C-alpha cells in the first residue's frame, strides 16, 4: 500500500468519502516542504502505510490545501490526524516516531 498524496479539494472529498462509505481509518499527515520534521517523518509514515493496508493514508500539504487545514486547526506540523466515518479519534504533534506508530496499531486494528 502508498501513500496517497491529496492536491486539490475534489481528491480530498473523493478520498475521504471512499474510505467513509468502506468504513476504514484514515490517518493524514498535514505537511510542509519547508518544514524539517516533516521530511524526517515522511519515511515512517510510508512504512506505516505499507504496513497497514486497511488503512488509508494520506498527504497533505497545508500550503496547498488551505481549507482542510484550517477545517482541524493545523497550524503545528506535521500534524498526524486520525478519522473514522467523519469522526477525529487522535492526533500526532511534531515527529514523535514512537507515538505515531503505538497510535496507528491502536487505531487500525479490529473494533
Amino acid at each position: 500500500a502508498e501513500v496517497i498524496s491529496v492536491h486539490s479539494l475534489e481528491q480530498w472529498t473523493m478520498q475521504i468519502e471512499e474510505a467513509n462509505t468502506a468504513k476504514k481509518l484514515v490517518v493524514i499527515d498535514f505537511t510542509a516542504s519547508w518544514c524539517g520534521p516533516c521530511r524526517i517523518m515522511a519515511p515512517v509514515f510510508a512504512d506505516l502505510a505499507k504496513k497497514f493496508p486497511n488503512a488509508v493514508f494520506l498527504k497533505v500539504d497545508v500550503d496547498e490545501l488551505k481549507p482542510i487545514a484550517e477545517q482541524f486547526s493545523v497550524e503545528a506540523m506535521p500534524t498526524f490526524l486520525f478519522m473514522k466515518e467523519g469522526d477525529v479519534k487522535d492526533r500526532v504533534v511534531g515527529a514523535i516516531k514512537e507515538e505515531l506508530t503505538a497510535k496507528v496499531g491502536l487505531h487500525a486494528a479490529a473494533q
